[PDB]
């Protein structure tokens, strides 16, 4: 088909996630039709740098025809089977034991869904079913963040902090609390970042003690917040935080859907803080996007609780589906083996950090140049000196974003943070290729920004 | 790998859905390995029947090589690619237009999702959003019943009518009743099932005038209730249950995730019993499970309501999935160029339907023996004339169903209802010879009553 049909089927038929359905209708959807590496083609034969690797999730990049082996193979042998009636499959079986290998000691028992949104709701379930089996029925608030995401379901979209979401679902749910987020740029005020990082800790502590540390079952966050804008906390923040969990008897639990299976250049994006959470959530790049595949992995404390509980009323017909896991299986073999997140930590994440603050230093609107890993971001101010940003955070960001799709850059825009997540086996030359589109495209929104008079 | 090491891994690594783990792990886990036609094969090397189709969902049947190698092309081409992006792609679009061919009139509109919990999450948003948009913020509590299965979210189990589940999780979340099942084999008192069917409807009219009508956003339930037994309403449910929606300007949802593709003879459930819902929610046979995918069909009147609000900040990174979309479209051209549907209708249903009774009528303790199209089921009684089940409704069906799994054939307990839902695509002598072993094991069953003082 055409670029015009495709479009005007879309249109018609297609219901969009996060998407002002009617304003897309009007400009169009842009038709992604191939992919191959770090690179992708539209329907109109652009090719497109995906800095964003696909949703934070293609880690290995597209092409992997090893994938599509094992999906065909598997499909074939076993399409599906459920793991609900006292039943189990090799597939589902030999990934839950890779995954084992791979993650720290401790975390041997996964429970399998089919999204990071399923798994978040399956960790809000598991948390509160924990505290039930302790004997304490009011022990169930779970404790987020403002501008947190942990996902689209309405267990999910409570937790998270994204007032958009909220405003849509009567949200948040009962026993969801939240605080504000580890960001220096805006209230770092006059401290240091590791000062700052104690005191956004501390925050934690003072909600507990506000609620009442019997009726809180769990803090949950991001290592790093990835769609509230890659906000990367100071290095005393998740310390500070472990100590206070541990302090009121709280769960501490990593969502690690984006920080997952190598982004920050350890396997999970704890690791990399230095923080031992009680059970984290998984997806994206568990299977690189490949397939549809979520997990909860569930550290020795809940899990001996969970299996002390009976029966778990909790599932997805498709939890462990063979093929997803046989893709997953594939994703983490290969992440392991050709050394992908190794070489993130001691090659090409160092090199894409040290060339993201070289790229970004200059200009006059851009701050707080940060990354780790293969994760890195900044954000478009009003002014450097007074830390001031513009005024309806998001409108400056999304002119930017504009100038990226339009130069055939994908990077995205969290209100005036721009951030990018490229597939970890991103080469230097290909580095090398983004950061040059993305500082023309700078040089054009300074020069943009200037003419505007918005100065 | 042997059995015995299938199963170590297994109790070492995997936590399973709706599993007593501890005692799956002393038991160990029986390892399904391969599938053909209607037929699994098991570690141990068991020609096992598979009258549940996966879970409730494998339509079309195993085997299907064609789809593998749709999943194979798509995966080849692009494995990936998100639609939040104002970005779509060639797979997700040709999906949604197939969709709408094959779907009631009015249902142009899809949203996807990768589960039937996540369907129903979206739904429940959905509904909710709508009612803002019409500027009737109060509007928001759904109905559904009890024993109602409406998936395993947060809202999903909220809306479920499962006590159970209820008990974890700290469930339902504020905006969700329930009212009471149209079972008649238990509630029927002395009433004929259809009027029994007026009477259980009319319920739903009740706590509507309770709970005040601007206060209630939907009422949803799955056209025949599947998990919580195959209870089949009465031909007189459905229209009183519409009558009294459209009364108090109450949307109507059904749940097709069991119901749809094919299940009852027509493409969806509700068109088997003549209610035409707002929205209904999909998964399972949509791509016969052999790839995860879900979704939302919205009728006119809400997508227009939804559209008018700009932004829906709702979704999932593998909504539109390509190589699931892919698999589903091959599934759902499959379900319609094959034929499959329509020979649910015309062939196998009626074949299938009057055999059953046949089979299990004779039986003492085997009442309410019921099922249209391909999903069937039957009530474990203590005495047939007093309509008296039981006590402790769910010992006597996991004692016969446990019968079955050392018979290589698979019919699930729900309490002490059995039930099946057989790939559509099964043949007379593959129904035929499923019943022989259901027979055998009843018959076995009904004697180790006896011999228990029973
Ligand atoms: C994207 C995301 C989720 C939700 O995952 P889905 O697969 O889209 O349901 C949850 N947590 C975090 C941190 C995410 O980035
Ligand atoms: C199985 C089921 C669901 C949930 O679908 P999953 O894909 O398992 O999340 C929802 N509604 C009904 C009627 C179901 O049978």
């Amino acid at each position: 088909r055409t670029t015009s049909q495709w479009r005007e089927l879309d249109a018609a038929h297609h219901l969009h996630p996060f998407t002002d359905t009617a304003s897309l209708n009007q400009a169009g959807a842009r038709v992604m039709t191939r992919g191959e590496g770090v690179y992708l083609w539209d329907s109109e034969g652009n090719k497109i740098i995906d800095g964003m690797a696909g949703l934070w999730c293609v880690n290995v990049g597209y092409g992997r025809k090893d994938f599509a082996e094992a999906a065909r193979r598997q499909m074939e042998e076993l399409p599906f089977y459920n793991t609900f009636f006292k039943t189990t499959h090799p597939a589902v079986v030999e990934l839950s034991s890779l995954l084992a290998e791979v993650t720290p000691a401790g975390f041997d028992r996964v429970f399998y869904t089919n999204s990071g949104s399923e798994s978040v709701d399956t960790m809000i379930r598991m948390v509160r079913r924990y505290w039930d089996v302790q004997g304490k029925p009011e022990k169930k608030t779970l404790i987020g963040r403002w501008n947190g995401y942990h996902g689209s379901t309405i267990g999910g979209a409570s937790l998270g902090g994204m007032k958009y979401m909220h405003e849509q679902g009567d949200l948040p749910i009962p026993g969801m609390a939240h605080i504000e987020q580890p960001w220096w740029y805006k209230h770092g005020k006059d401290m240091t970042p590791d000062e700052f990082g104690v005191v956004a800790a501390r925050w934690l502590e003072e909600k507990i003690l506000e609620i009442g540390a019997d009726k809180v079952a769990a803090f949950v966050g991001e290592p790093i917040q990835g769609a509230g804008g890659v906000i990367v906390p100071p290095a005393t923040y998740w310390p500070e935080i472990e100590r206070i969990c541990r302090k009121y008897d709280v769960l501490l639990v990593a969502d690690e859907v984006i920080c997952g299976f190598g982004r920050t250049g350890e396997w999970f994006g704890h690791q990399h803080f230095g923080f031992q959470p009680d059970l984290f959530t998984a997806a994206k790049g568990l299977s690189s996007g490949y397939l549809p595949i979520g997990a909860v992995f569930v550290g020795k404390r809940v899990a001996e609780g969970l299996i002390a509980g009976g029966d778990f009323n909790h599932g997805f017909t498709y939890s462990g589906h063979p093929v997803c896991a046989a893709v997953a299986h594939a994703n983490v073999a290969a992440l392991r083996d050709e050394g992908i997140v190794q070489r993130v930590k001691d090659d090409i994440g160092p090199y894409m950090q040290k060339r993201w603050r070289e790229t970004f230093s200059r200009f006059e609107h851009v701050d707080d140049v940060r990354g780790v890993g293969m994760v890195q971001a900044f954000t478009l101010v009003k002014n450097k000196a007074k830390r001031e940003l513009f005024p309806d955070f998001g409108e400056i960001g999304t002119l930017c974003r504009d100038i990226f799709f339009r130069n055939n850059l994908i990077m995205r825009a969290c209100g005036d943070h721009i951030v990018s997540a490229p597939p970890l086996v991103m080469t230097r030359a290909e580095v090398d290729e983004m950061l040059a589109v993305a500082e023309r495209c700078l040089e054009e929104f300074e020069q943009t920004l200037k003419a505007r008079g918005l100065a």
